[PDB]
């Protein structure tokens, strides 16, 4: 019941130069997260202007973020368009990353990765593993998931259903759990990514 898919070789090229390198601007994979969430609600927002009945799976259109510190994850919950199983593995399989690798000419990494449509793979600046759960209107809810090393998992998801939108599950690396830090986020946000359209939330933590 799981499929396991290569990388095109530039996406894991890309991905081992993130993983490794000691690029210090971490923060910014939160941008391009929190940038695709709204690019995603951007799509379902205009959708549902000739069609509303796409909203039926929910009105809401919002952005959450949700540290975990007894799991070691941040999640950063969308509900946006969301993607097909298919478009789940074009989308995070394939490549685009030749420009931005020929990019940085000789050189280890940058925040420009945004601009060349790859941005979602700096979540491996500060993650040893991600999974993706999503849901599109015309499919079921699927599961993505990667250690990087060169191929991921695709699986049909058995938990709580979302109703719509993606979902980005960080398994932190030991030494990046600042992000988990109720401070560093609202400051990261805010440099970052106040300017976006949407609500964004974050999650405080109970005792
Ligand atoms: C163009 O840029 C794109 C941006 C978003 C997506 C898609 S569609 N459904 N979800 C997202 C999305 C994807 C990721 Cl990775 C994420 O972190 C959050 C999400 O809501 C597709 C894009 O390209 C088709």
């Amino acid at each position: 019941e799981v499929e396991t898919f290569a990388f095109q070789a530039e996406i894991a090229q890309l991905m081992s130069l993130i993983i490794n390198t000691f690029y210090s601007n971490k923060e910014i994979f939160l941008r391009e997260l929190i940038s695709n969430s709204s690019d995603a609600l951007d799509k379902i927002r205009y959708e549902s202007l000739t069609d509303p009945s796409k909203l039926d799976s929910g009105k809401e259109l919002h952005i959450n973020l949700i540290p975990n510190k007894q799991d070691r994850t941040l999640t950063i919950v969308d509900t946006g368009i969301g993607m097909t199983k298919a478009d789940l593995i074009n989308n995070l399989g394939t490549i685009g990353t030749k420009a931005f690798m020929e990019a940085l000419q000789a050189g280890a990494d940058i925040s420009m990765i945004g601009q060349f449509g790859v941005g979602f793979y700096s979540a491996y600046l500060v993650a040893e593993k991600v999974t993706v759960i999503t849901k599109h209107n015309d499919d079921e809810q699927y599961a993505w998931e990667s250690s990087a090393g060169g191929s991921f998992t695709v699986r049909t998801d058995t938990g709580e259903p979302m109703g719509r939108g993606t979902k980005v599950i960080l398994h932190l690396k030991e030494d990046q759990t600042e992000y988990l830090e109720e401070r560093r986020i609202k400051e990261i946000v805010k440099k970052h990514s106040q300017f976006i359209g949407y609500p964004i939330t974050l999650f405080v933590e109970k005792e």
